[PDB]
């Protein structure tokens, strides 16, 4: 069509493979800094009835990829770009979704829902939202793609021994059992979750049979990794073989390597939805899978074909 | 102040009573059908300036029971009420929420939230959202009150076994360990969640030990009852002594009363949020307790407090 | 184009016609009730860059069938339908559009047509509005279209006598005059509209000489059916031949049946904007015609010509 | 309260008299036009927190007086107006109200009304609205206020012959049975509205028994005065004593002097909603009552008590 | 491409203009007014999915030119075209746009803006805005087209003379040094603003050398004329050859023709975003230069291609 | 009143300052960041009914320090504050404010404006805005405060010789001037402002008297430097005794402590609306004057007052 790609710097190392992978190039724009840190941007090509799509994840540095992409937004529409979809692979401040007790906090899931919308975006992709509901704080359609397929791939192509499936906390069961179904169940389990009260300890206890068993531990993401790290070692304590971990998001915030480094877990297994820092990419526990081709099939597909 | 509560004919017998804790009766007004079929409102009263409450559920009959509350809210605006507070103890739709997989499905709870909107509402109450998200759909402040205080002091109130906690499903789970915690923890349970392959057949196996313990099963609402009557006999398979079966919304769509009185739940106690049929109403298993003192406390408290 | 028909359950006859006349059949959606009577819907197919075209007149189940187009119009936005008209040949809430003497009434008319905003309604088509400044109410084009070319036809069609033209009430005299010129005028005729005082009886007194002529009452629905039985008699009572009512949306809500098998009104013709219950089904005074191919030529003329 | 009014240049001297009847003065405003024909405004007092009452009839010359209006509730919103009413006797544009066989023609009363919210209107007055529906163009209260009462006073006040209520067209005689009804009914009248064919001649025919009555013509509006001429001297054709010409609005466009003196009206009596020209102020017919007491008692009513 | 081009009443001769060098003609519409001074509007032909330019300054007349415009685009909005562009060479009120000091003044440039979002524009074409920011006023794409290529055409067209730019006041120094530069600068100079105290006296001194030179006024505007002679004659005093005033918008409100009569200027060139008047047309200082080709060529690329 | 004051972390040693002026302290809440770089917050007080004031610059960090106010705003709402007053010293993203030439740019200033918009900003303080008219990029008040009395007053503190005012580029004319007048002007002086063409070299050449005069530069803001050092070292060159830089934003980004040690100047003077780093901190050359007495005063005169 008049498809064009641009991308901000959130994520182009990402942005160029869904670029190689529908065989054309991102399109000429500056995106950077002033001196003082405000972002600059020009369209430095002709958009004028063009299908555009802005591929840029809002993830860590999270206001500053954010604002890129706001105002990429802002260039495009008042340069009467056709139609503008953003793909944000990794959905920024996701986790922010409620107020919890009528507590004083933002819904800031939604404050850039709103942000989104009254820029001008026409529609948006992201990758594994942390609540599907998310869809719900846009006034525009939102194709929220998982990255299961290319995991369940991926422990195929190992497979070997075994192997069941493990929630890391009570949060990720739904996300947990379904990959378990979706792979020959068996099984499942899940984590405590279990203060009260003299120690704040944990991990304290498992449910499930996990004799010998060669496990695979699933989450929609790792933050930290102290989550993941005590599931591990609860998990090898009733002798499972291999601890693989899995999860669409690679965000490791605060200390994250020194946890994986100082983790029992195998192998963990992320996707490239956010670029993985120099340390977490100096280490050999770490591999990551590309949702290049999936990304490059769904913003194709609004060729437009639906999904599936 | 200038506080006035009117009520629709979702839940008449609510409103009433939180009427009563408040020292106050119900607004005049002519909420009705033309022989048609169409809602006919009429306010009467002055309303000019007023801070005033509807307290309508959006419940079965659920669109008739949304447009009335629609309609409220136009006329009241329209009369130049100072604030409007719609305090919908359960919020209809709320289970439409996503749009799983990229189904052409409507997100009708957002749908519902904007529409709301759109006619001038200033503020929401609803107990017990089914996913608390739902407070991101609106643009406008939202106090989604737990019923679970009450709840637990009933489970108090009788006590005298055991006792220990379950969720009857996948995702209640973090609605189940809540009150497990709440509570003396322990304890916890799950329940499959069991399919492939040959007859769908459920349940099939629970996680964790019920011996001889007198289980108190809990959920958001009850719908058909068929979630809960296949947990119970599970439950009591395993010699589970009595199982009570807890829930805010008692929605009992579709056969719930012959569920009920099929099942083998010794009690089912459940929140007023919504009006119980004549079959549920002549039923020995349950029994309600009411939202009314805590409905009426959340509306003085826009008086205006803060919750707590 | 890439025109899709899409029906609720409305009126699903009369949708099933437009689309024989346009060569093509209904699209492929789920659209019905769970359990509880909170609406399904699901559209199976893709729309997306689809020209679609919601058939569902807003009629009695009024907000139910107004729910159901509300929420199809959700699922096919956030489906990336090109564009969403919707088609309602009767559009329910018509009546109430003002609020006479400051009375604390909703302007429901005004709601509803926010409602379909809001949703994302980019057109409307409907017949015979009761007040056409609803067009107005809109900010969204809208055709209104007449179906008294149809009415008219029919009226030459049987032809064979006098006639003269009647308008049953004081509102209906625009509507009345406007067919009474169409056709060879003469001629006019108006209805009491007489209280006080002491009885309210009505029809009191006609204007116009109707000594012998076989008349032709007209006005835009017909609800109860009191409103022209008590014409008819009245025009009978001055030697009117026969007394033929026409109008386009046959309502019928409360006892409609009785009065029109107990009225004096040789014939009774309506258009097919609402379906007939069984009771009027099954009464010989009655004859509908259909709209079917106005509407089919409207719609496809949004290929795009204009009207005419 | 901090009530405060303010005039611009449509309705000055009706301002005034408001402003008489509630005991205070219009407030320091500088209402003008630069040497260019753009308006200049600036409100010189502090209006913060004020409940501000903006008086301007948009009428001849209407785009110039609604652009009074608009510019200065712009002004005293960024000024930090509480509140803002505008109150408008004569509602400009009032007439264009729907698109008539889907003429390509403006909704402009809609537009307006657009407009008004757009820049900040919390609420508008207005009296005798051409259609009530107006009302619903509105997504903000607004008071429709009958200016009959005031009518009907004068018409009792000289009584003292007959007399019987006339509406001069087909549009009008809704609300001239009303009127009828009001006063002790009897009685009713219509006129033709009667082309094809020949001669583009009017008025050609009467309903109604008008032989020795002493009549009263009346109408919304006067515009041109054609209207009423050619009722007045068909009236007088059927030995009707003295017309009456009873209505609201004195717009009088295009040569509507002439034909008043020229007419067979005994006397025109007009409220003052607007301004009357030179030429019609110099006439013995006509008369004008006032509706600054009327008009006083609704803004003070937005004290706030209801109307009434 | 369905290109259509309409105007309003207040540019005439220059649409005819524009839509000759782009080989079509003006669209069929009804653009006049009411005998009371509302603006009558109808599209006489079918804009149904059409891609529409309505070529019309809001210029004296400004409210009535500004009304005509809004009103044209909401008949077409409602009549289904695909796109609105609005060509407003003059844009009206363009000078009101801040609120120094916090004048409780309007910011009128901005009520248009939004006025013009409402009713449906999806963008306009201006020619040098007084302040390039009106572009951020609005929320729509907006091409602020500079007439100074044509301008600088035709002084180098007379050339044959020395020549020096010179800003007549201190808010056009950004405006002349642009035009300095585009020049073979040299060279530059400004004018006093030199008040206070006793006589409001002006102009008091230049800065810069004119010693024999011959000079260049130029501006955004002239409006009044009085800001130009007084520099003009400033210059002269100077030894300053002959004095040339270009500018684009031709305003000449207020006794212009008289000061331009009486000025020292030797030529007054002028672009034809504003019709002159009778007095200003019978002028011989005073010279017009097309920006017809000029707004062609851009309301052609929008065919699409970009500007350049 | 409920009159509450909140920092974020962009000024927090301002907004105490505020708060001691004004007799209060800051509300409690926690504003920081998580782990990954997302801001958490929360209102740790209850701001239901209240006048809250939210103080923060929208400086370097620019989009960190403006997500942290949005998200503060966004969760004041929802938590029923009466009305939020984002009082924002120095507007982030000023600068971006038009698309000259049609450059495919961003209006980010009108972006924020909007965004600020959206989330619920009832009202914003600035001082200085680089163009006023950002006062219409919102569609709410906007007081842009001077904060040139407490200069002038600074300036008068010294005094002591000559002096004159110098505008430092093409752009600050009208600032310069103004403060020229508002000081017993004299005087006035201007830079260049001249390339082409062979080295890209600057400042070139001044205009004006500047013999032995003791001068004055004055900015709305210093970046980087450069500006004025290459005018100081210019004024000093045609034997200028002091040059003393007053501007009321102190940005100071890239190099501008090295520039302003290097530089001539023999004092420079700025506001604190921007904190100072540790290298600026740690100059002799600089001294800051308090807005926070201004800033007090303004948003205790929304108790509410004018300004003045
Ligand atoms: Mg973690
Ligand atoms: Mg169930
Ligand atoms: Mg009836
Ligand atoms: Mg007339
Ligand atoms: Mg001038
Ligand atoms: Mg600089």
């Amino acid at each position: 069509p008049d498809m064009k790609l641009f991308a901000g710097n959130a994520t182009p190392e990402l942005a160029q493979r869904i670029a190689n992978r529908l065989y054309t190039s991102l399109g000429d724009a500056a995106v950077g800094r002033f001196s003082d840190g405000e972002v600059s941007v020009q369209i430095n090509e002709n958009v004028r009835g063009g299908d555009i799509f802005i591929i840029q994840s809002t993830c860590a540095p999270t206001n500053d990829n954010l604002m890129e992409l706001v105002v990429m937004v802002d260039a495009l529409r008042r340069a009467s770009a056709g139609r503008i979809t953003a793909v944000i692979p990794y959905f920024g401040y996701a986790r922010q979704d409620r107020r919890v007790r009528s507590a004083r906090v933002p819904i800031t899931a939604k404050v850039v829902a709103d942000f989104l919308s009254s820029v001008g975006v026409d529609r948006v992709l992201t990758v594994d939202l942390h609540a599907e509901q998310i869809q719900g704080f846009f006034d525009v359609p939102v194709d929220n793609v998982f990255g299961s397929p290319i995991l369940l791939e991926d422990m195929l192509q190992l497979n070997l021994d075994n192997p069941i499936v493990v929630s890391p906390d009570i949060g990720g069961v739904v996300r947990a059992r379904a990959i378990a179904k979706l792979l020959n169940d068996t099984d499942m389990a899940i984590i405590d979750k279990r203060r009260p009260r003299a120690n704040v300890s944990q991990v304290m206890h498992i449910i499930g049979d996990v004799a010998g068993r060669d496990c695979v531990l699933v989450d929609d993401m790792i933050d930290t990794g102290g989550t993941l790290c005590k599931a591990a070692e609860a998990l090898k304590e009733r002798g499972a073989k291999r601890v693989f971990a899995y999860a669409t998001h690679p965000i490791f915030s605060g200390n994250a390597a020194n946890n994986l480094r100082n983790s029992v877990i195998d192998e963990v297994v992320v996707c490239d939805t956010i670029p993985l820092s120099d340390e977490i990419k100096s280490l050999p526990n770490v591999r990551t899978l590309t949702l290049s081709g999936m990304l490059a099939e769904a913003i194709r597909r609004i060729s437009n074909e639906e999904s599936i």
